[PDB]
């Protein structure tokens, strides 16, 4: 909280210093010019003269610092830091550590006043950033020129370039050169990225269609020498997330080494030369351990080999460093998948950065996050990751998610706190990996709500801490929604303030039903918590729209499951009591399924997009002769296709797909055989029911793995 | 309640009857079609021959109603309704009267029974209806089809098509006739009008451009034909809001008496021929009065002749319905500017129709209301206008408004009556016409308000009852909101309804302020009130963005006011008892203004449209050498110019132009008079500022233009 990474040594005295009036700056035209403009901004409008106090900067070796060459750590980006009365020392090991000296005096500069300090630092591990690396939107020009300068506030050295869903990085146009437009913003993007001492690696992911040939071996390194004359200075090659001849492990190795000995070797001044590999992860690494041993045994020692850790998405410990480390014969170089969520992409995962080893710095080659589609909104694992890669032994994960959040946004600190605590967890995902959310207030949510769906009168203040949470979470929503200090942060994640702002109301309203007096009062709350909840439903159509996980999902955790089982118990109880027929649903649903399949009948239907689905059953179906579902929409709307898998990749010889306007005239639907599914299509046919009945003599047993009507999109 | 409009004469029994399910229908083939169409849509039941009670429709002169022929009102329009166990009887005078039976026969029918009832019923005003006749976006041919549909339910037989900015209507294009996209929904509608038992009365406004020739009167009358061929049969001229030669007297006479004798007594099926004048309310008339004496005089006595009342926007009195009539020597034909707000814009006007004598009924020819863009809205107004013109002497102003919401809205009608409760006045505007609103909750505010400033306690109750209104609000905004029962009502009222609930937020966040607790707690509420400030402010200035009066103001009579008071008090007293700085500004404004100059500094900004202004002063206009008024704008903008007014003729300023603060442009002030001003041909602006460059010392007016 006083500096991060927080140094590798410091020693502060109970003594402070006012930043000098006058100054004496010895080695300004020598050191590091970037570092030099840092220091000549923060004395902006003081006098600059030959006797005033002396401001020594330079690089270990220039005439200004020789004085101190014994004080200077002898690390790569290692710096010596001195405030006193006589003087102040900001003396790199290099041309970068004299630029990290500044990044440290610059949050010591406290309203004109120094501490009275001597400072002695240098990162644990070499290479610490950022990979631009996720499936979805790549990040804009203005979040990149953006991250640039934070990297280099936060001591970050890499950013590495490769979304995904760039056209000219990946399938189909890798061997394309930038058009023009995007070729003098990527030139930019380098010069920032110089200016603020990171180093800018552009990566290629030509797997999918590669040919092992000279005409795309030729092309790849064409594409090179056009980023080389773009400034591009360190390069990467993805073998990831593909199939066929391209995960070949001695091709790649061969690749990567001619790469090396023809480009990376030739030119003077190619920093980073970096691979991914097509087995990145322990899990979907094959067991005769023969791709990641071909890669250690070939790859030239120079390169960097990627690695995700145990599973696609896992936290680094030693164990597992160890395991890759002992085939790839080199540290790993870490590419840790969080806070990424193109594969969750309704949460946002803005909870602190935690569950990586902290004694593993000499394990590892580099650290880098590969974040969100949403750049400012990973900011918060950024700095933690920046933080964390720098010091590992000092990491404090707490105060470094406290610090991050204050460094976005002080104008706004204690609200973006509230809203991240409780916008952290991923929900359920086919890569299993999860993070802890609502932790504070859990305890008494467990147990103002087992208490309510049994026993007695709860406590007093397990009420004031849920009703305390929703005041907080509302009053945080709209300061944040009207923020102007971090415009683009604010339009990130205003769909899910807006969301986070329903949930809150909707407890609020939840816990005026449970305190509910009489019955008039209790039928208003439970009217307005409808609305709520079709407020949400509207929010979640609307909303962040993608074709994978499309909407807007918050305080999924603890505290959405609590307002929905406290509203589901309080109408069960009203319904009791007064013999009542309130419908006690949690989610708004416009459509409405009937069946009388055991395993169906409670499986809600969602809507994603024009898609209307039944959530898919984990148990086994149990299908009698004769019985059957229906769907019944809220109108009329054009049919594209019904999609169902039942998990036999086999004709369904048992079943009967019919749709209707009125649900009284039937038309036969044919399913057919595709893509290991069945598939009807359905030629723009009017629909408003949709019945699949089992007209076989027998039960049948299947998995409800999709059933799925696509109607015509708005 | 039971009945809209209220009959004439009724008598209930306090028995009831199931409705029939097997009847016997007499007069099926010899009734209004339209008024058999209603009564075999309600009657869930076998027809039969031979068994069940027996149901009588028809008019006056059937054979299915001779046995009850003496009990029909003879006036036009009239009906007799009976139900008894033996039978029912739907009888009317003439058709129309038969459909109107059949409207009330509607009513009566509750959870499958009727009461036992006799009913004699006929409307007291022969006119009764909508004028479609406001400034703004015309009714769109679905809500017209709408509004057709309930004026035929509530018995408003007339309906004049007028909107001021249809081109074919209004000059210069009034002389064309419809292109044929507009020419077939105008011939679906007067079709649809006829199957409602309305009267489709198209208007003409030619009046700003007539020349009094032949070219213009036979445009005129070929427009009137192509019109009947649409299947108009009734129609109206307009000279309204207009200046110059079509102002005329004797002219719009002559043109109104040969429409009648070439036109509408040529034709064997024309209904009405209606005038509205230029002098068409009282204070706008000529005090020496040959105007309305000429058009008394000269329009054929069959012509009716509009007025509005004493003033463009007023109710009719009894008084000033005897001044017109006396000079048009014919009872007024009333256009009553009410819930018209084309000129408060900005406003929804929800609340009851009152205010017009209920004992006039014979001094009137017809009544139509002028209604709001909002169609829908305006249902509230119209269902009562129709109750009111029907049965003036038993209109019962506060019952007509719940039953017209309960009627349109029956799924939230509570949260209706809560959004409309507060959304009623039409604020300060030019036309001096003002509302009630919020008056349940007045006492309470004045109360609470009183107390809490000059620093006694204020009663429970009283607080109580501010946080129920504010809780209601809230329910009744979120209930509104998410309504599919009458989508089209949701997406006129919908900004209308986010200003609402923010105003109750603000108001649960300001009432939690006033409860105080502790500072930490205090300065937490008042932060959550500022970002609901600012949440209002961008709703005021993105939606409803018209060029008169854009943007979205609700609960402004009361609530509002009590809230801004409340908060700013509160405030006073924070600030007092922590010596703290909070701001006690209660409309947020993203721009600064910074001034060393003594009546200008406490002075706030306001922003409208592209427009960012110093509220003018009433006060000391005294301005000491070098002192400046600056205004730091939230970005830089390209600027279209400043205007500058002190009052008087006239060398002492130095107006100055930043997009830093630093570096700073002169720009010199043209002047013609009082009116100081200057283009900045796009230049960026972020600082504006004004300096006394002069030896000696020293605000009608300080606005900036930018581009949006
Ligand atoms: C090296 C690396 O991390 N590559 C990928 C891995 N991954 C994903 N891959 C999709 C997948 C689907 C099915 C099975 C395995 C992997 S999703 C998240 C991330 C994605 O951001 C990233 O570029
Ligand atoms: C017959 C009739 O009511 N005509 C008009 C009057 N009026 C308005 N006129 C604007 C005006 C401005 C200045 C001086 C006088 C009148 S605004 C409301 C209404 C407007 O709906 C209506 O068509
Ligand atoms: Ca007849």
């Amino acid at each position: 909280v006083s500096l991060q990474p927080p140094p590798q040594q410091l020693i502060v005295q109970n003594k402070t210093i006012d930043l000098p009036a006058v100054y004496q700056l010895n080695g300004g035209e020598e050191a590091n010019p970037h570092a030099v403009k840092v220091l000549k901004e923060l004395l902006s409008g003081k006098q600059s003269s030959k006797k005033g106090m002396l401001i020594s900067i330079g690089e270990k070796g220039d005439k200004s610092v020789r004085k101190y060459s014994r004080q200077i750590p002898d690390h790569k980006e290692g710096y010596y830091l001195s405030v006193n009365e006589k003087e102040i020392v900001l003396a790199g090991n290099d041309e970068r550590g004299t630029y990290y000296a500044l990044q440290t005096f610059a949050q010591l500069l406290k309203d004109g006043k120094l501490p009275e300090v001597e400072i002695k630092d240098y990162p644990s591990v070499r290479y610490r950033g950022v990979v631009e690396g996720f499936y979805g939107t790549p990040w804009s020009h203005q979040a990149r020129l953006s991250q640039l300068k934070f990297y280099g506030k936060n001591k970050m050295n890499t950013y590495i370039y490769g979304p995904k869903d760039d056209p000219y990085h990946s399938a189909p146009n890798w061997r394309l050169p930038y058009p023009d437009k995007e070729a003098a913003q990527l030139q930019e993007l380098v010069a920032v990225a110089n200016e603020n001492e990171v180093d800018f690696v552009w990566a290629i992911h030509p797997g999918q269609d590669i040919k092992w040939n000279k005409e795309d071996r030729d092309l790849l390194l064409a594409k090179f020498e056009k980023m080389y004359q773009l400034g591009v200075r360190s390069f990467a090659v993805f073998f990831d997330d593909i199939s066929g001849e391209g995960t070949n492990p001695q091709k790649q190795a061969e690749l990567l080494n001619y790469i090396d000995e023809k480009f990376a070797q030739v030119k003077p001044d190619i920093n980073q030369l970096v691979m991914c590999p097509t087995e990145y992860n322990k899990s979907w690494s094959n067991p005769n351990g023969n791709y990641l041993t071909t890669l250690g045994d070939k790859l030239n020692p120079s390169i960097q080999i990627m690695w995700t850790g145990d599973r696609v998405i896992s936290d680094i410990t030693r164990d597992g460093i160890s395991w890759i480390n002992e085939r790839i014969k080199r540290p790993a170089y870490i590419w840790w998948n969080f806070p990424v969520s193109d594969y969750v992409r309704d949460h946002l995962l803005l909870g602190p950065v935690y569950g990586n080893d902290t004694t593993i710095a000499k394990e590892m080659s580099g650290f880098v996050t590969n974040p969100m589609e949403h750049a400012e909104s990973s900011k918060i694992a950024i700095y933690s990751v920046a933080s964390y890669a720098w010091n590992p032994a000092k990491y404090d994960t707490w105060q470094t998610w406290k610090d991050a959040i204050r460094t976005i946004l002080p104008s706004a600190a204690e609200e973006l706190e509230c809203f991240a605590m409780h916008n952290s967890d991923l929900g359920p995902n086919g890569h299993g990996y999860r993070r802890e959310e609502s932790m504070d207030i859990q305890p008494a949510a467990e147990r103002f709500l087992k208490a309510f769906k049994e026993g007695k009168n709860y406590d007093k203040a397990d009420f004031e801490t849920l009703q305390y949470t929703f005041e907080r979470m509302k009053e945080s929503a709209d300061i944040l929604l009207m923020n102007t200090e971090n415009k683009p942060l604010i339009v990130e994640i205003t769909p899910w303030v807006h969301q986070f702002k329903l949930t809150a109301e909707m407890g609020e309203e939840v816990l005026k039903m449970v305190e509910g007096r009489n019955e008039s009062y209790f039928l208003r709350k439970y009217n307005h918590v409808k609305a709520l909840q079709q407020q949400m439903f509207y929010i979640d159509q609307t909303s962040n729209q993608n074709p994978y996980q499309p909407g807007v999902k918050t305080a999924t955790r603890v505290i959405k499951p609590l307002i929905d089982r406290t509203f589901a118990t309080v109408v069960k109880f009203f319904n009791q009591k007064f013999n009542a027929h309130l419908d006690a649903t949690t989610d708004y649903m416009p459509h409405k399924m009937i069946s009388n399949v055991e395993q169906i009948k409670n499986l809600p239907l969602q809507v994603k997009a024009n898609r209307v689905l039944i959530s898919p059953a984990n148990e086994v179906v149990k299908w009698a002769a004769g019985n059957s579902v229906e769907i019944e929409l809220d109108a009329i709307y054009p049919g594209e296709n019904i999609q169902i898998n039942f998990g036999k990749d086999a004709p369904c010889t048992w079943g009967r797909l019919e749709i209707s306007t009125d649900g009284k005239e039937w038309k036969t639907v044919d399913l057919k055989q595709k893509e290991s599914r069945l598939s009807a299509g359905l030629q723009k046919a009017p629909v408003k029911f949709v019945r699949f009945t089992n007209v076989s003599d027998e039960e049948q047993q299947v998995y409800l793995r999709q059933f799925v009507l696509t109607i015509e999109k708005k």
